[PDB]
């Protein structure tokens, strides 16, 4: 285990969440966004 970076849902919304060497990425479903993948566009 080295760094999943997706510890603790980070992300909204059933937002997905990838991973990186500094912070992983969220990636908002159709129909969401926000710094979490928050808001619904609708
Ligand atoms: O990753």
């Amino acid at each position: 285990k080295d760094g999943d970076q997706c510890e603790g849902h980070p992300c909204l919304n059933q937002g997905h969440c990838k991973d990186g060497i500094g912070d992983y990425t969220c990636t908002c479903a159709e129909g969401f966004e926000g710094k979490n993948c928050e808001f619904s566009t609708r």
